[PDB]
C-alpha cells in the first residue's frame, strides 16, 4: 500500500492547508470482484501521508451496490478517527457514487454476499483552498449556432492516450473566414498553463496567465484557475490512471463547431502544441 | 452484416407500426479505432429489416469527436433515403451522444484524421407506439429518509452478468419491522412481467399485470408498461450486449434503504425469482 501526492499549483509556491484525497481498493467478498475508487474529498489538514494512509487502512469500509437512474455504489466506513477527522463527515455518514465513475465492473459486485473495500493506494492533491473551481456543467453542455468551440486535447503518457475538454465558445462571425494562424495567436495570448492533479482520479489544471476576451472569460466564471476531472470527461480512461504514473506529453487546441448540424459544414481546426506544460 | 428484431410486447399481440433502431459499427480511419453505437431512434415504418439494413450500409456516416461537460461523439450521415425516411431528421441533421454511452474507446478516435462508421449490425425493437415510457430521471434519482427502495436485479446470460434497476420507494414504517415473506407477497401481487428490448442496446421491459399501491404507482407515472435501458443503467455492461445474444436467466427483488446513511443500519433484503420472464 502506497500513496502519491500531486501539487497542481506548485509554481504558485503557496502553502497548501488543504488536501483532496481519493483512494483505490479491491472490492472483496467477506474473492476479488472488481476495483473501485473511494473519493474522500477535501479536508483541511497537514498530516503526513503515511499517517493518513495507515489510519485509512485501519477502517472497515463496506461496499454496497444499489441503483437510482443508474447503478450506484454506497460506501460505509467504520473505525475511530484521528488524522482522518477533517474527512469526518464523508467517512462516517456514508457516501454514494455513480458506478460508472467509481467502478468499471459493478456488475460483478455481489448482493447475496457482503462486500468490503481493501484499500491499496491513496491519492492526494495539495490545495491552498477548500474549493476547486470547475466550470458549471450546465455551461459546458451549452451549444450555440454559428459558434466555434474552444476545446483542448490533452495527450497523456502512461500506452498513449488522449482526452478532450471544452473551455467555451467563440462567435463564428457571419461570412467571415477565420484563419488557423489567426486563432493560434489568439490562444497564445492566453498563455495557458497545464498541470496534473488527482481530483476524481486524474485532473487537468489550467491557469490563465495572459489575456482572454470578456465574452469568453465570462463563460469560465471569470476564474484564472480551472480544473477538469477525467472522471467527468472519460470515466473509462480515468480508470487507467488509478495507481499509475501519468504525465502530459502534448496539448493541442481543437476548434470545432458547437451544434451537431454544423459539423456537416465545418471541419475541425487542429492547433498543435498549445499552452505550456508545467514541469511537474 | 446482419440484423436482429426484438418484440418486448409480443404477448400483447399488438400490431407494431413503429421500429426503434440502433446500429453498431467500427470507427475507422478513412485502421479500426474502436466500436461505436449509433442510436437512430423510433420511426413509423413497416419496411423489411433487410431493406433497412441495406439502405443503411449505403450511407456515408462520419464520426466526429468533441466535448462538452464530457466527451461526445457527433454522427453525420450522408446519402439519399427511401426506407430510412422515417428516421430522416436524425440521419440527415447530425446527432450527438455522450461517448460513455456509445463508445468505450473514445480516447482512441483521431482528430487529425477523418473517421467513418462501418456498420456491421442493425438492432430493431418493434413497438406499437412512437414513444416508450421511462420513469423520469429526476424521480429515479430521488432519495428519502426512512424509505425502502424497491429495486430489481436482472441476471443476464450472454458469461453471466447482472444489472440493477430501481422502481421506487416504500415507506419504512416507524419502528415497524417488515418481514421478507411479507414483502415478497406484496411484490407478487404486482405480477411483474419482464421481456428484453434493444432500446439503447439492451432494454428491460416491465409490464405490471397485477395490483400495486397508489403511492408507489404514482412514482412510476401511473404506467403499466415501463422501459429501462442498459445504456442508462450500466454503459460498460451494455457494450457487451451489442451484436450478442442475451436472455434473462433470473430476476430478484432487492429491497434496500434509500439514503446513504441508512445503509449503515439496514441490510439488503434479497427476494429471489420474482416476477416472470416472458418466453421471448
Amino acid at each position: 500500500p502506497k500513496y502519491k501526492i500531486y501539487t497542481p499549483g506548485a509554481n504558485e509556491r503557496k502553502f497548501n492547508n488543504y488536501m483532496y484525497m481519493i483512494c483505490y481498493g479491491f472490492v472483496e467478498d467477506v474473492k476479488i470482484r472488481t476495483i473501485a475508487a473511494y473519493p474522500l474529498g477535501v479536508g483541511k489538514s497537514t498530516s503526513h501521508p503515511q499517517d493518513l494512509l495507515e489510519e485509512l487502512c485501519s477502517l472497515k469500509v463496506t461496499v454496497r451496490r444499489t441503483a437510482g437512474a443508474t447503478e450506484k455504489i454506497v460506501f460505509g466506513s467504520s473505525g475511530p478517527l484521528h488524522h482522518l477527522l477533517p474527512w469526518k463527515k464523508i467517512l462516517t455518514g456514508g457516501s454514494i457514487f455513480n458506478a460508472v465513475k467509481v467502478c468499471r465492473n459493478v456488475d460483478q459486485i455481489q448482493l447475496e454476499k457482503q462486500q468490503s473495500l481493501r484499500i491499496f493506494f491513496l491519492s492526494i492533491t495539495k490545495l491552498n483552498d477548500s474549493g476547486i473551481y470547475m466550470i458549471p456543467r450546465t455551461m459546458l453542455e451549452f451549444r450555440r449556432n454559428n459558434a466555434i468551440a474552444f476545446n483542448l486535447l490533452v495527450y497523456l503518457k502512461i500506452k498513449v492516450a488522449s482526452f478532450m475538454l471544452h473551455l467555451g465558445n467563440f462567435v463564428r462571425r457571419a461570412g467571415k473566414y477565420y484563419s488557423v494562424e489567426y486563432c493560434k495567436r489568439k490562444i497564445d495570448r492566453m498563455k495557458l498553463q497545464f498541470s496534473l492533479g488527482s481530483i476524481g482520479g486524474l485532473s487537468l489544471h489550467i491557469k490563465i496567465n495572459g489575456v482572454i476576451s470578456k465574452r469568453l472569460f465570462a463563460q469560465m466564471g471569470f476564474q484564472k484557475n480551472l480544473c477538469f476531472s477525467l472522471m467527468d470527461i472519460n470515466p473509462w480512461l480515468n480508470r487507467l490512471t488509478w495507481n499509475n504514473s501519468c504525465e502530459i506529453s502534448r496539448v493541442a487546441a481543437v476548434l470545432q463547431p458547437s451544434v451537431p448540424r454544423e459539423f456537416m459544414i465545418y471541419d475541425d481546426v487542429f492547433i498543435d502544441n498549445t499552452g505550456k506544460i508545467l514541469k511537474g
